[PDB]
């Protein structure tokens, strides 16, 4: 019936709005949109971050250059406090996923435990564009060229994301889009550990058509956009392993400080 | 029109008739034990190695190797021989695809040069069972379990390609599907360092409407099947990667090994 499937596209969207704060339709406004209400603190330099850690409101630590930590470490380690909150909301998202509750509590886990990443770069592209994210609620616009003039290994961090983002961002989706994509992302039924695969892909079986017919009644003039859509997925992928590439390496330079116990604690590896 | 959708189907597998002389169709006749009009000689160790240049086509050495280019050489100086085979069929494949030669040349090579590996194991799981695989035309079949005991590095060239197949066979398709699948997989468009990607896209889109009716038409009780099809593609990513890993690797442990050059232009690295 595609009363079900019109009806789970809306369930979806409604759940996702409800769960993440900054949506593509806002993050749009203020990125390369107009919208002249309120502009974003820019951030392009070593002054403008300076300038705009003690007047933003970010989480973590103050402004502070002087022979006292390394600016990149402290932009990395931003991305960290951000994606912890990402995995909270996202595990509050895919809890509205019909199903998603009634299957093993350690297929639950796992199945959060690795689209976690997949889902966090999918959204991610929502407040990206060409020349930078949108950072703090929105509050902000790291732009792209500073990222790449951070330290050797954070400079190539958000680049592959910039790129993907970019050519994720050319397929023009929407928040109700995105819902059920991201959708079908959790549900995926090839995460090493899973117990019990059939009720996992029976969900995205269904999450699969719904996403077909939103698509279809919502770019009609956009051709085969479903099928290109589950080809990012193999970029997403990408995208996520090479991340970890780059984790290690970042793992070969901070280490042994008797300060971190709990701080490191409250980030494992995702 | 479906019509032409479907004449464009019968076309691609008309030419994948002609360009591939080991079918599916066949090689799952001789695997499934029973069509004995010839049966294929099993090689699972040593002793039926050397068994294996009694009745089958091989001027590689007979008895030992241990002095003369162990097994492990032995096998692999053989895959590589096959896998040029299946590039130049494939090669030959491709200029079948409706626009595919009316390209920038450029595109072209870029196209195969990429989608090359993609398709050698996507059909390589043709000739596969949870066992082992057929070679030689079919003419023979080499147990999963001799391949994993291999030297060291050789050992695990082929485990994660059975890993594949046994997951990508489940999905049961044909010659005639994977004919168009194929098609789709070669048309691309996110290959690194295409020219015109629109001319590219306007093709796998076609070959994508194509893919799907086709699936619906000949697997009507298989749900899905389209996007988990369109899913494996990442399957066969991840897998040409961890190939090139290990190629590297043998490149330095056996710096007598000598990469066939119509391979060597396809690999790269990054
Ligand atoms: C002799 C080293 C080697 C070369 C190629 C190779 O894989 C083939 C492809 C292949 C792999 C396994 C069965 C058939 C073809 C390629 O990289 O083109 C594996 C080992």
């Amino acid at each position: 019936e595609s009363a079900d499937l019109r009806a789970l596209a809306k369930h979806l969207y409604d759940s996702y709005i409800k769960s993440f704060p900054l949506t593509k339709a806002k993050a749009r406004a203020i990125l390369t949109g107009k919208t002249t209400d309120k502009s974003p603190f820019v951030i392009y330099d070593m002054n403008s971050l300076m300038m705009g850690e003690d007047k933003i409101k970010f989480k973590h630590i103050t402004p502070l250059q002087e022979q006292s930590k390394e600016v990149a470490i402290r932009i990395f380690q931003g991305c960290q406090f951000r994606s912890v909150e990402a995995v909270q909301e996202i595990t509050e998202y895919a809890k509205s996923i019909p199903g998603f509750v009634n299957l093993d509590l350690n297929d639950q886990v796992t199945l959060l435990k690795y689209g976690v990443h997949e889902i966090i770069y999918t959204m991610l592209a929502s407040l990206m564009n060409k020349d930078g994210v949108l950072i703090s609620e929105g509050q902000g616009f790291m732009t792209r060229e500073f990222l790449k003039s951070l330290r050797k290994p954070f400079g190539d961090f958000m680049e592959p994301k910039f790129e993907f983002a970019v050519k994720f961002n050319a397929l023009e989706l929407d928040d109700s889009d995105l819902a059920i994509f991201i959708a079908v992302i959790i549900l995926s039924g090839d995460r090493p550990g899973l117990l019990n695969v059939k009720p996992i892909e029976d969900i995205q079986d269904n999450l699969l058509q719904a996403l077909e017919l939103q698509l279809k009644l919502n770019h009609p003039e956009s051709s085969q956009l479903f099928a290109k859509l589950l080809q990012k997925m193999t970029d997403l992928r990408q995208i996520v392993t090479e991340h970890v590439q780059l984790l290690q390496v970042i793992k070969k330079t901070e280490t042994d400080m008797s300060l971190h116990p709990l701080l490191q604690e409250i980030y494992k590896d995702l």
